């Protein structure tokens, strides 16, 4: 039977990764990560059930896929290794290999700087080759490569002063820049490479040719640019003034309100870290913030909100917690029937920056468009419109900031998805 039969036989797709929120993350509320999503819709073009396998280190990971019975193939933000115990699929994503240095410190500016560093990287990594090849260059570079730690530890380690460089693909830094606040680019060592999916030696193509063709799938409607976005594009939506100012926000400001956050979350049945990126949107996680339009303290509220909820003090930060927490729920509650989780979510986060009057409006459009007002991603388009004379003429409550709105609902999702990656 081909690699192909087997698999469609066996009714599995076994796919081995590195344990990393990069590639795979388990969390209570279900599995995410660049790699899974990418490999599960794979399975799911084949018709299979996706089985997923982490592997201990990089060595462990290539020597899993050579072993007899082991996993289809791994998806690990690899770059390719001429060893025919291994090859490699088309390439589904353009990464840098780049020096990281901690802020405040001699950014060193081209390889010869490299020497005389503390340097660390993940042992049987592309990067460990790439220093490998330097040091034939310069005799007296020094590095060390490692087998029981992951990409997040090399960072952490540049982050508190632990070593002086590490060397990690541009994707990955992006994605761990909201959590270290003082690493940095030094500059990018080696130029612009795709990563490749790895499977086993071998002429067997029929798998092989299948992993192509959705690849090549995938970039024709725009599947890997969406995945990019979400794991990989902290930097560039949230800027680089606010990924590192968030991780300096996490580290510095939220354990202070993590525990009221957790007793609201708990109470409420609903995720704290959905209610904390609540708050960081609405205020940094900064108790004493006023606006100067009505809206006070960590969870933003106005003074009819915080009376209605039972608040005394909107400047005290628990009661700020507790009662837009609170609020949530109740407009998520309000909600029609008809709309399901997970948008129902997605459509109270809406309805807590614009109200439940617009929202309808945005509803209501979307139905007069033949799109679906019970779905997120069809009313959010229209959410941009209540702020257009074409449209919002044609509507019972007028003009609304919906891009506003549309800016809110994707930044706290974001602030979700980056608080549920968070490792320790
Ligand atoms: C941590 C190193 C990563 C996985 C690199 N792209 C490699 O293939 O070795």
């Amino acid at each position: 039977p081909t690699a192909l039969e087997r698999v469609q036989k066996e009714g599995v797709l076994r796919v081995i990764t590195r344990n990393s929120p990069a590639t795979y993350f388990q969390d209570r509320n279900g599995e995410t990560g660049f790699e899974y999503e990418l490999a599960k819709r794979f399975a799911e073009r084949l018709g299979v059930e996706l089985k997923i396998e982490t592997a201990d280190n990089l060595d462990d990971l290539y020597a899993q896929l050579s072993r007899e019975g082991g996993p289809a193939l791994a998806a690990a933000g690899l770059t390719p290794g001429d060893d025919a115990s291994v090859r490699y699929s088309h390439t589904y994503l353009d990464v840098t290999p780049q020096i990281i240095y901690r802020n405040g410190q001699q950014r060193p500016t081209r390889p010869e700087d490299l020497v005389g560093k503390r340097i660390m990287v993940l042992k049987g990594s592309s990067h460990a080759e790439q220093l490998a090849e330097l040091k034939k260059q310069y005799p007296e570079l020094k590095y060390e490569e490692s087998d029981a730690v992951e990409v997040v530890d090399l960072l952490r380690m540049v982050d508190v002063g632990d070593i002086d460089l590490t060397l990690v693909d541009s994707n990955e830094l992006a994605m761990n820049q909201v959590y270290f606040p003082n690493v940095r680019v030094a500059f990018d060592f080696g130029e612009a490479r795709g990563l490749a999916w790895a499977l086993p030696g071998g002429d067997d193509d029929s798998l092989m040719n299948e992993v192509n063709a959705f690849l090549d799938q995938a970039k024709k409607e725009g599947l890997l640019q969406r995945l990019k976005d979400r794991y990989y594009g902290h930097v560039d939506v949230l800027g680089y003034v606010g990924a590192y100012t968030f991780a300096q926000h996490l580290q510095q400001r939220l354990p202070r309100y993590e525990s009221h956050f957790k007793q609201s979350g708990k109470q409420l049945d609903t995720d704290w870290r959905l209610l904390a990126a609540i708050g960081y949107q609405e205020s940094l996680w900064q108790p004493g913030a006023t606006s100067k339009t009505g809206v006070r303290g960590l969870m933003m509220l106005t003074n009819r909100t915080a009376q209605a909820m039972g608040v005394s003090n909107r400047l005290d930060p628990k009661q700020s917690i507790q009662g837009g927490s609170k609020y949530f729920v109740q407009i998520r509650s309000e909600l029609p029937e008809s709309i399901k989780e997970p948008d129902r979510s997605w459509f109270a986060l809406a309805a807590y920056n614009i109200g439940g009057a617009h929202l309808e409006d945005a509803r209501k459009m979307a139905e007069k468009e033949g799109l679906n007002p019970n779905k997120w991603l069809d009313v959010k388009k229209m959410l941009p419109r209540l702020a257009q004379k074409q449209w919002y003429a044609k509507t019972r409550y007028g003009y609304a900031r919906g891009g506003e709105t549309v800016h809110f609902v994707q930044n706290v999702r974001r602030y979700y998805d980056i608080l549920t990656w968070v490792t320790q």
